[PDB]
């Protein structure tokens, strides 16, 4: 069996829009896709709420540096065979600049984590899927929760594309099979959270 | 004898906002709100210039992040029957964000962190009244010191009392009864900040 | 299906005593804990080589801090019906002290961030397993590898024990049922890595 | 009035040797102190269980690193006449050396960053007193509690008083005024507690 | 013979526009200052592509805060006649704040550093030549890279200037000299390179 | 013209045993070695006192983690020819576990940054040459200053030896042409320091 690293914030961990409480597993994008694979790959689920590319966040209960809890998935999880990321949504927050420029650069990051981690054994160095999270619609105030952008958050598929194209990696746009939910303009419902891990089983199978 | 911690920035330390300098005793909110409990309570200060809710920021001679400056006051001062936190004036700092989301996200983790401290005895968790600074005004430019934005400095009082009533905590809006000095914009004059300590005396008898 | 939470260091993960290469899938007691549970349980493995109960150490290419990592991965995989704890091997080395004690401490707190953490939703706290690993033995030079010292390795058992009749929470001796491997006199062979996972069935049991 | 930083570790807040419960206040060395000096001096208790002068040990609720919580505690409650400091107790346990070089290089550092820090006023540099806690004794067992050793806390004070000749500071061996407790080998009760703040009396009314 | 330390950003190691490549030693900015003064100084260059004057950025392979790393050079390369410091371009990135008051505020921050630090001996207190960077200017697709805007660029220059004169120290624009290459609106071609060491000679030579 | 970047501690650095204080240009190691290369390469100095391989260390004025500095290094002086390392002196102080097997595992830490780090160009990775220090010795009070283990720095050569001869990098014993001066039991007198720059002439240019 192939083995994949499931890498993301709270719309891979599976938050409800309306609670915040989690998606029942048979929703969640990671659980999905394993079962679509059907015996394949196993994966991996890692999805902290509140994850950034590379920036610190103190705002939680845990530490928000996806570049420092990638490091420590690599390592409990090594040999890997694919790493699939699926980060943005938290670097478009205020805090973090606000635009899509702190995501595609800490993503670029991620990726040269991913490429050049001292593995055990060295030779085993996974594939990349770089995954762009499906942008931000209006919340219930005529805005997306947390102060984010709607206009950065659909600039991350496009520069997500390119910076995979120059790295030589896999890209997927989460948008393309799924949108933010009404409720709070952020989060996904459990229908398009499952949409996800449906849509990567295809580029995970031409990829592993 | 009750005890109280007095968390806060530069506007419960007392900045000056003539001569950055420190306001005498008698004029500081958590001196005048001992005084004016005459008596019946300690108020242990602890009010650091820059401090944020939860966020690092390594641009003065001492840490910054309220978070981790909480848990050792908790630790100094407890067993504490209350904990008053002034914070959120920093977190609208440019480097922040420039925005109060940042804020009330990180007046929810010192809630949390109040509520959840491993106290010694552990029955000693405090009660917590959430404070709201006075909103920046425009200082001598036009705009207040540090490029703090006005209209985000008026959206703590609302979030917080929100915040406050969600987490079943106490709220107070110091803007209620003391403004910003046009000096700078953002410090608050010995009068403004005497006027806090007092009208803190009410409702701090109704909590203890 | 009960959701349960492997942490540990090497010993979890499943270095080889030889080769430091990771032992097959089949054999890793996090697996074969799973697999005999037989449907009732889902396992998360977080097993790092070089982690320790709550000490940094920036030896290795990811954090090492048992207690940071512990964070992440409560707020990963919550909610837990259980999380199991095997760690205090590298509490041991010289670096952190070459005593028990740390060990025991950072059990402790680990022990303390499991019960107060705010979980979603805040009534999943998850019960909690401390596992001694297996002591120490005689390596090919005649003392155990790391400069660790086999008397204090033999520590780990009765004051692990003793936390956690205090604390009121269970204990499993993992040396009961598997022995260091005297190839570095430290790590464990596959055998003795799926007899812990086997024998960690019948507590596990007892505890869901 | 003079302003005296009174910091320190459990036995400058006052742990009870039997319970770990807080001393009352009147027994505190702190308020002791500011008792005997009879309105002279304001004393602001600043002590945290587990502290060290200068070292990382995350086995708690809140940080212990002494140097960073003494720049936050300088900050808060400049200006000072003066800063007493009694640590050295959690340098000589096992996890950071066992021994007494760590407590004095530590203090070294502390009184460096007493001397140079920015202060408002600039000018406002507070006078340093040094004190070597008490030394550990046998408790029950027969050792100190945390794997301590009586005599590497029985060095303290002589490298504590030649640290103050050298840097033109003053030194206080509160060893010589009251002892550890065999009730753990560490801690003080409340009358040895009492002993240090009103022996520390009059060399502080010399000093300011 | 006098020592220099030359700490700065990418500008300061010399990235060409087009590649990021290194310029060749000739024409980076330490290595011209050095020649220019004709044997009466050795300059040390420490120049970090990211850094900024005190804030942590975790989107490179190294540290990129400033003031951390400023300690590390200090120390290695003391005693030091005159520190100059070339910093801001990253700061204003809108992770940072996007704005000019995070680098002032981090200038202020790092001209205390080096007043205050522990210098061998600890007279050699080095002079201090604080260099506004030049400023940014449209990029291909007609602003800088990176986010970066203009008009806050503009700033460092005067904000430095009454900042050094603020703390009595010295003020170089190296704008006055060279402008950011339209390559890409912020780094800085090797003979605009060149030119900036050329004329730091003259006020080096006379602060000296 | 070939760069290299000598990277160190104190020994390093050049501090005399008796004062503290820097030996003299022409006796510090790097510059030795760079005058006995007689225009060949460039050596580049980076020597904190205090530093450790990879341990956190707060006891100085700034940051003595060998592995956060080195990162920074090989950033500011890149593309390098070669790194040469001397560590481990203070990997054996008391509060880093007093023994070798810490610099040992630091110095593989180490080595895997110089093998993997993302340099510009990327194909500009350096050779390492790997230097073991002297040993300490009995110093004037019959052992090492602070508390350092004489058989534990001898320990040094043969592992650093080995570790070098298995990742296939450079090993050069110092302790082979230099020992400890016993003013200190630690650091080197002059003519010690420049013994060293002069015997790796040889091996050095030999690796370029
Ligand atoms: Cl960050
Ligand atoms: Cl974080
Ligand atoms: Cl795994
Ligand atoms: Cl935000
Ligand atoms: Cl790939
Ligand atoms: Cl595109
Ligand atoms: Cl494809
Ligand atoms: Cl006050
Ligand atoms: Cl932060
Ligand atoms: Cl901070
Ligand atoms: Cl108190
Ligand atoms: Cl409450
Ligand atoms: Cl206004
Ligand atoms: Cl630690
Ligand atoms: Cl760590
Ligand atoms: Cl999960
Ligand atoms: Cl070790
Ligand atoms: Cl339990
Ligand atoms: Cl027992
Ligand atoms: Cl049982
Ligand atoms: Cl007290
Ligand atoms: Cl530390
Ligand atoms: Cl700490
Ligand atoms: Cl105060
Ligand atoms: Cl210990
Ligand atoms: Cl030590
Ligand atoms: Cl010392
Ligand atoms: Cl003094
Ligand atoms: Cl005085
Ligand atoms: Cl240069
Ligand atoms: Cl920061
Ligand atoms: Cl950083
Ligand atoms: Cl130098
Ligand atoms: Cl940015
Ligand atoms: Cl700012
Ligand atoms: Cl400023
Ligand atoms: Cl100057
Ligand atoms: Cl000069
Ligand atoms: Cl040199
Ligand atoms: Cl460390
Ligand atoms: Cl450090
Ligand atoms: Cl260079
Ligand atoms: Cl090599
Ligand atoms: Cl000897
Ligand atoms: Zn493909
Ligand atoms: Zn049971």
């Amino acid at each position: 069996m192939k083995t994949v690293l499931a890498f993301g914030d709270s719309l891979t961990w599976g938050a409800d829009p309306a609670t915040g409480l989690r998606h029942p597993v048979e929703h969640r994008w990671p659980d999905v896709l394993e079962a679509e694979l059907a015996g394949k790959a196993k994966v991996h689920p890692e999805g902290l709420g509140g994850r950034t590319t590379c920036y610190d966040d103190h705002a939680g209960p845990a530490c928000r540096n996806g570049a420092r809890a990638l490091e420590v998935a690599l390592s409990c999880h090594m040999p890997l065979d694919l790493v699939i990321i699926m980060l943005g949504t938290n670097d478009i927050k205020p805090v973090h600049g606000g635009r899509a420029e702190a995501a595609v650069s800490g993503m670029r990051r991620l990726a040269q984590i991913v490429e050049t981690f001292i593995y055990k054994p060295r030779e085993a160095v996974p594939k990349l899927l770089i995954v762009a999270p499906p942008p931000c619609v209006a919340g219930p105030g005529g805005e997306p929760a947390g102060g984010r952008d709607i206009e950065q958050s659909m600039r991350l598929a496009p520069l997500y594309r390119k910076l995979a194209a120059e790295l030589g990696h896999h890209f997927f746009d989460a948008g393309s099979v799924a949108s933010a939910s009404p409720v709070d303009g952020v989060h996904l419902d459990a229908s398009a959270t499952a949409a996800i891990g449906r849509a990567l089983a295809a580029p995970v199978r031409d990829i592993l």
